[PDB]
DNA sequence: ACTCGTCGCCCAGAGTTCACCTTGGAGCCAGGGACGGTTCATTTGGGGTGCCGGAAACGGACGCGTACAGGCCGTATAATGGGAGCTGTCACGGATGCA
């Protein structure tokens, strides 16, 4: 929003926002890497037809990404319950 | 004691060839119609036509609805590292990981 029709930002008030949008994504990749075994998990059981083990896994990691995207964590819900929806 | 089978013989004839009159014809030419292949006048019953009036079918254009086909999107107790594959061959030149 600030890039056009904002303020030019000092060195102060734009670290603080870098700082914060780059502990996001770290913690999106976290949590992406700890569901991966749940994304593998999941897909575990498909194999044997049309497609290969790993092409599942990965379409598991998209499916993943997606949800996580989409997540809603005030609904105070377990993670896996509604990841399972959108790896199947 | 004797003839009817068979021999020549003698005359009528007959149809045959020679060599004679007649007389129905083959053409042969002349002459004279009527007739029809031909030509030339009509003759107006009929073929023809161009054309748009125009009525109407018709073949398509055009604008606007409808229908499945394929595509995108979402489902909130929990669900967190995998089946499997069958391997009795022989030689061998050489790279290559560990000697």
């Amino acid at each position: 929003e600030l890039s056009e029709r904002g303020e030019k930002l000092p060195a102060a008030q734009r670290r603080d926002m870098m700082w914060i949008c780059r502990d996001g994504d770290r913690a999106k990749n976290h949590l992406l890497e700890a569901n991966l075994r749940l994304v593998v998990s999941l897909a575990k059981r498909y194999t044997g037809r049309g497609m290969a083990f790993l092409d599942l896994i990965q379409e598991g990691n998209l499916g993943l990404i997606r949800a996580v995207e989409k997540f809603d964590y005030t609904k105070g819900y377990k993670f896996s319950t509604y990841a399972t929806w959108w790896i199947r």
